[PDB]
C-alpha cells in the first residue's frame, strides 16, 4: 500500500461519539439534503482524479475487481480473472470487504479534504459528520419516490456543494456518481494499467452508450442513458403492458422471495454456483441481472430498426464493471441483502458440504492485522460474518420481516392477490463458460416466440431473462403471473418454456445448453414444488441467428 | 459596438472557402491524420465564447440571447425576441445570424492563436483560421441508412492539439454538446435570468432530458438523449415498420421535395407564413420547424401508464431558449445552405411577388454593417445578402451550380400530399405537435412513428396572444407511400386524415382546428380532414 506497507482494511475506526452509524439508502439521504454531501463528492472526486501509480485511486480500486489485472497492495495479479469471486460461496464475503475498502478510502479522503479545506471554527463539525457517514446504498428493488429505478443522484451531471469558509455559498461540480473520466481512452492508459466490446475505446463509463455502426469517437463517452436502465430495471412479462392487466416489477419479485424463502443453506443462498429449484432464488443471480440492467449488454441487433433499444455499458461487464461508479452502491446493496438474509437466517452460514470448503478461504488482496498471531494475514469470510465488526450498520438490521413485506413484497401480493393459491417459479441451470467466458442473456417465453423480438418486456410471450454475467450456475424466475396470463389464453394449459440464449450482438446462440423447468405448488410462496413442463430451445429467423 | 458584421474577412489564399458538412468535417479532421488544427480552433475558441461573461456582446449567452430570452437589447440596439419567425425574411434574418456567429468564432480563434501558437506557428494555425467556416449540419442527408445528429453534438469530450506541444492531445469537454452555465440559468444576475418546461431550473442545454415526476435537480442537466433525438428525425409512417415494409424519413423526402419543386415564388418558399395553392406549400420555415422538435423534445409528460418513456423535452423545442442549444448554429447553418441551393435553382425568385415584397427592404435587427454609399452604420437588410458570397463563405453544392439537380437527387432522393394550415396562436402562443393519422387512432398513443397509423407531423414552433391579423402558417407532408399501405389495408379506400393537436403534457387539444387535407395529382382535393377523439384521460 501507499507508503511500502500493507493497507489495513479496518472499517472506518470506532469513535465512541458514533456509534454503528449505518448506511443509508442513497435516496433518501440525498432527498435529506449539505456537509455530508459535500464530502462524499468532494473525496470521491479526489479519489477519482489520484495518479494510476496510487493504489487508493479510484482507477486502481476498481481494478481489484477485473480489468486491467494488475497487482494491488503488494498481491500480484494476473491470474485473465481478477481478485473478485464470482460463482462461489464467498461471493458475499468477499465484496463485503471490498465494498468496505472502498468506504474507508473515502472516509480518509474525507479526513484530508477537511485538513485542507475547512477553517477552524469548523473542522470538528466536518470531522462530526466525516465520523457519522457511511457508503450509501442504492435499493434497486425498493420503488423511488410505482417504479424501479437509479439513484437520483447517479443521473445527476452535477452537484452543488458548499464552499467551506464562504457561508452559503455553494458551486456546481461534475457528479462522481454520474461516471467515472479518465484523461484518455483506457485502452491507452500507461503500461499495465491499459483497459484492452469497444472497452478499450472508452474514456468514461457508460450506460447502454455503446452501440455498433456509430463512430468509434461516440464510443470515448457513450453517457449515461439512465431512462434505459430504470427501464430495464422494471422489466416484467410482456402480457403486463396490455391494457387490463397489472404489472409487478420482476427485481421486487425476486429480492422479496429472496428474502422471505425460508430454508436456504448458505451454499443455496450465496451463489449461483451448482455442483431442489425451489432453492435455486440466490443473491449472486439477482445481482447479476441488476449488472445487465443498469450497464446494457448488447452492441447490436441485426435488421433494420428506427427505435434502438440496445446499447451497451460497463455495468453488463465483469471486466470493467467496478469503473461505473453505481457499482459500488449496488454492491452496498447486496452486501445489505446478505446482512437481511443473515438476521433472518441466523445459523446459515457456510454451513453446507458444498460452502463449508471454501469459508476458510484467503479474501485476496485485503488485508487485516491478526491481533492473535500478531501478523498482516487476508480477511476470511468469518472475520465479517457480523458485519458490524467493520463499524458500520443498516437501519433494517438494527431491529425485519415487516420491513421487508414493506419495502420488497407489497404490490406482489397485491397483484398476485387476484389470482387462484398458487405459485409458479422457473428454474434455470447454465454454464457460465458454454460461449467461452463470453456473457450472454437467457430469455423466456410462454407461447409463440417471435423471431426478430426475442429480447425484452416489449418482446412478444415474453416472461423473463436470466443474465450470464461472466461446474454449473442456477438462477429461478417468478412465473406465477405470467403462467396465469398463458393458461386463459390457452384453455387452461401449463405452457412450455421457451427460452433463446442471446448474444452481444443480439443474435441467438444455438448450442449453449440451458436446463430450463416450470415448477407450481399449491399456495402462494408469500404464505412442495413439483415439475409441471419441460423447457425447450426457441428457434428465431435466419437473420437472428449467430 | 457597433459591432460591424461582414462575414471572415477575405484572405487571398482563402478564395470563397466553404462550409463543410460538419460530419464530413470532423471526419477529415480525425482520420485523415493527426494535425485536428481547425477542429481544435473551433473547441477552443467556441470554450472561450461560452466562458465570457453575461456584459460582453460577444459571450455565447448574448449571442443566442439576440433570438429569444432573455430579450435584452444587443449591440446598443433595445431589446418577442429579434428573430423573424413566420415571415418572408426568416431565411435572410438568419443568414445575418449565422454569419455573425461564424464570424465572433473566427475572431476567436485569431485571439486563441495570439494566446498560445508559438510565433513559429503562427502562419500555419493562422492559415487554418482563415480557412474555416461555420460547418452545416445535414439533417436530411443520410449519415456516414439513417438521419443523425452530427458525430460531434454527440461527444461529451473532444480531443484537441496543444500548440507548441506535438503530441500533446488533450480530451476538453466539448463545447458543441451542450452550452452549461455555472448556475441555473433562472438565477443569472438581472437583466439576464431565464425566468410549460422548467428551463429556469437547467444550467444546461438538454435533448428529451426534462421529463416530469423525476427530482428537479435532474433538470439541472438532463442529459443529451441524441440516439432518441436520432429516432424522432427517421420519423416516417407507422406502418413502415411493420415486417417487410421499406421505410423513408419524411424530413428527406420533404428536403428534396422543397429542393426540387419548381415554380415557388419567394414567399411561398421561404417561409410557414400564409397571408390571406397547397402544392407550394412545402417551405424552408416548416421543414426548419420539425427539425429543431425532434433534436429538443417538446413533451415533457405524458397521461396514464407507460413503461417505456418517449417523452422528454429540450431547449430545441423551445423559441425563447432553442439558440442556447449549440446545434441550433448547425441546424440554422444548414437552413441557409438549403436557401443558398434553392436561390440557385430558383435564381429570379426573390422577394419577387406582391405577398413578400413588401417585406424584403425590412432593417433585420439587430444586425449593423458599414454603407459606402452614405459613409454610414446601418441595419443589414435581405438584398445584402442575396448573394451569400458577399459574407465571404459558400457551400459546396453551390460552387458548382451545373450539377446541382444530381447532387439534390444523390443526397436526398399519383402523388398524394397533405396541406396542413394552422394558426401559431392557436394555443395562445404556446406549441403544440399536429399529429396525422390514416385509420382508426390509438387512444392512449398519438404521437410519433410508433403510434398506430401515424402518417407524419407538424411542429408549431412558437413559444391574452394572438396572431398577426390576417396571418396564418402552412406546412406539408408527403403522403403517397402511406396512401397506398391504407388502401391496401382498407379495399381500396382514400383515407380521410385524422389529426391530433398535441400539447407539451402529451394531451390532445381537443378544441383546436387545423386545417388538414388530402389531395392526389395539378392537384386535386381529395379528402378533408377530421379532430380524432383520444381516451378521455388523454384528453386536454
Ligand atoms: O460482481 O461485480
Ligand atoms: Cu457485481
Ligand atoms: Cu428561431
Ligand atoms: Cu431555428
Amino acid at each position: 500500500g501507499p507508503g511500502g506497507s500493507p493497507y489495513l482494511i479496518t472499517g472506518i475506526p470506532k469513535d465512541p461519539k458514533h456509534p454503528l452509524p449505518i448506511r443509508k439508502d442513497i435516496d433518501d439521504w440525498y432527498l435529506e439534503q449539505r456537509i455530508q454531501l459535500t464530502l462524499f463528492v468532494e473525496a470521491l472526486t479526489v479519489i477519482q482524479n489520484r495518479p494510476l501509480n496510487d493504489q487508493l485511486s479510484y482507477f486502481r480500486l476498481a481494478g481489484i475487481h477485473g480489468a486491467p489485472w494488475t497487482e494491488w497492495d503488494g498481491v500480484p495479479g494476473g491470474q485473465p480473472t481478477g481478485f473478485a469471486v464470482h460463482n462461489n460461496y464467498t461471493f458475499p464475503t468477499w465484496f463485503r470487504v471490498y465494498v468496505t475498502l472502498y468506504e474507508q478510502v473515502i472516509y480518509e479522503a474525507m479526513l484530508d479534504f477537511i485538513k485542507q479545506n475547512v477553517p477552524q471554527n469548523g473542522k470538528a463539525d466536518w470531522e462530526n459528520e466525516a465520523k457519522q457517514w457511511r457508503l450509501p446504498y442504492w435499493d434497486f428493488a425498493r420503488f423511488a419516490r410505482d417504479e424501479l429505478r437509479l439513484p437520483i443522484l447517479v443521473t445527476m451531471p452535477m452537484v452543488k456543494v458548499l464552499v467551506p469558509g464562504q457561508p452559503g455559498k455553494q458551486l456546481s461540480k461534475p457528479n462522481p456518481l454520474y461516471r467515472f473520466q479518465m484523461q484518455t481512452l483506457m485502452g491507452t492508459l500507461e503500461r499495465p494499467y491499459a483497459i484492452t466490446l469497444p472497452f478499450d475505446k472508452c474514456q468514461s463509463t457508460t450506460k447502454y452508450g455503446l452501440l455498433e455502426n456509430y463512430n468509434a469517437d461516440v464510443w470515448a463517452d457513450g453517457g449515461q442513458n439512465w431512462l434505459r436502465a430504470n427501464l430495464a430495471l422494471n422489466e416484467h412479462p410482456w402480457y403486463q403492458n396490455l391494457d387490463g392487466w397489472d404489472s409487478v416489477p420482476t427485481l421486487q419479485d425476486m429480492t422479496f422471495r429472496l428474502l422471505t424463502t425460508g430454508g436456504l443453506n448458505w451454499g443455496e443462498f450465496s451463489s449461483t454456483r451448482y455442483d431442489a429449484p425451489k432453492n435455486w432464488m440466490n443473491l449472486e443471480a439477482i445481482h447479476n441481472n441488476v449488472h445487465n440492467w443498469v450497464g446494457g449488454f448488447m452492441f447490436s441487433r441485426p435488421g433494420r430498426h428506427d427505435l434502438k433499444l440496445w446499447g451497451a455499458g460497463h455495468m453488463s461487464s465483469v471486466p470493467v464493471a467496478a469503473y461505473d461508479p453505481i457499482f459500488w452502491l449496488h454492491h452496498c446493496n447486496i452486501d445489505r441483502l446478505t446482512a437481511i438474509w443473515q438476521t433472518v437466517n441466523s445459523g446459515s452460514w457456510f454451513n453446507d458440504d458444498k460452502s463449508k470448503v471454501s469459508k476458510d478461504d484467503d479474501l485476496r488482496p485485503f488485508h487485516r492485522f491478526c491481533e492473535k498471531t500478531r501478523k498482516v494475514v487476508f480477511f476470511r469470510s468469518d472475520d465479517v460474518k457480523d458485519w458490524r465488526s467493520l463499524n458500520y450498520d443498516y437501519a433494517i438490521t438494527k431491529d425485519i420481516r415487516k420491513e421487508i413485506s414493506d419495502l420488497y413484497g407489497q404490490r406482489t401480493k397485491e397483484v398476485y392477490k387476484d389470482f387462484g393459491e398458487e405459485d409458479y417459479i422457473l428454474s434455470i441451470r447454465y454454464s457460465r463458460y458454454a460461449l467461452g467466458g463470453k456473457p450472454f442473456q437467457i430469455n423466456i417465453f410462454f407461447g409463440d416466440v417471435d423471431g426478430k423480438d426475442f429480447y425484452d418486456a416489449r418482446s412478444q410471450n415474453f416472461v423473463g431473462s436470466v443474465f450470464n454475467f461472466s461446474v454449473l450456475s442456477v438462477s429461478q424466475l417468478p412465473a406465477r403471473l405470467a403462467v396465469h396470463y398463458y393458461k386463459k389464453q390457452n384453455k387452461g394449459e401449463v405452457p412450455t418454456p421457451r427460452y433463446v440464449v442471446v448474444n452481444s450482438q443480439g443474435k441467438a446462440e444455438a448450442e449453449v445448453k440451458v436446463e430450463v423447468a416450470l415448477h407450481k405448488t399449491e399456495g402462494t410462496f408469500y404464505d412442495d414444488y413439483r415439475r409441471v413442463a419441460d423447457g425447450k430451445r426457441a428457434e428465431v429467423d435466419d437473420a437472428y441467428r449467430a
